[PDB]
């Protein structure tokens, strides 16, 4: 079974899913409007019942509770102190940790926060600094949602279909709907003025495995860019394509893109270390 409980933390009260597994920890970190409870393949499945997979909702999203100052919490580097700040409650320095699409920027944020973590996997996520937004992401119609504060009943529905791909349920409606919109407002502009670290040499200068995973049918990421994007230690020496997936590879490939997980937590976690 999936254990759930609730932290309070400096950003608010946080919650957080957890699998039985008793292997290494695994920090899994939602997209812009989603929650933890998008990973319930990886949870419920054969990645949780190995591994302690840690699923947590960020401020303002799923069953956390809105942050209590925005303008602290919701940017990538506030996130990212977030989830660092729930890690040290929970007395976890050495997760590998994977991020999902805004949680993969979160992810690199870590990087300087978390400094035993054992590698990081993004999907979905361009590495960019501020200026190569326009070459990192594609522009189209849902692209302009990212920052935006109001979603109607409609403007929940495009964005959850398009960010989560195949199969869509009526479930995360309740995901999207329920996201404070002022997060993806205050996110945007932050990222976009560069308030955090610079992404693309963060993840250059970075000696921790980074793993990039990504479905071929991308409808957000430039793979064309990601495949040119300079790493320190790129797991497996590139970036790595799923068939049949979009942004959403974990749930709309779930086999496929558990044993790119799997194989990259044995790789950083179960291996002899040297220097």
């Amino acid at each position: 079974t999936i254990n759930y409980h609730e932290l309070e933390t400096s950003h608010g009260r946080i919650a957080v899913r957890e699998s039985e597994g008793e292997g290494a920890p695994l920090l899994m970190i939602h997209g812009n409007s989603s929650s933890g409870a998008i990973f319930a393949p990886q949870l419920e499945g054969e990645i949780g019942k190995k591994w302690r997979v840690i699923a947590p909702d960020l401020p303002g999203h799923g069953k956390s509770t809105d942050a209590i100052d925005p303008d602290r919490s919701y940017s990538m580097e506030g996130y990212a102190d977030a989830m660092t700040e729930v890690m040290q409650q929970l007395g976890i320095a050495d997760a590998v940790v994977f991020g999902w699409s805004l949680g993969g920027h979160i992810g690199i944020e870590m990087i300087a926060r978390y400094p035993e973590m054992r590698g990081l996997m993004i999907t979905g996520t361009p590495p960019v600094a501020r200026e190569e937004v326009g070459q990192g992401f594609k522009s189209g119609p849902d692209m302009a949602l990212a920052g935006q504060e109001i979603f109607s009943e409609r403007d929940v529905e495009s964005y959850a279909r398009s960010t989560c791909g195949e199969p869509f349920e009526a479930s995360l409606l309740d995901i999207v709907a329920r996201t404070d919109g002022r997060a993806r407002r205050i996110m945007f502009e932050k990222f976009g003025s560069g308030t955090g670290g610079n992404q693309r040499d963060i993840v250059a200068e970075a000696q921790l495995p980074i793993a990039v995973v990504n479905g071929r049918d991308e409808p957000f990421v430039e793979l064309d860019f990601v495949s040119k994007v300079k790493f320190g230690n790129l797991w497996e020496g590139k970036t790595h394509v799923i068939d049949n997936a979009g942004h959403a590879p974990f749930r709309e490939a779930p086999a496929e893109f558990d044993a790119y997980l799997a194989r990259f937590i044995r790789d950083c976690t179960q291996l002899e270390h040297h220097h």
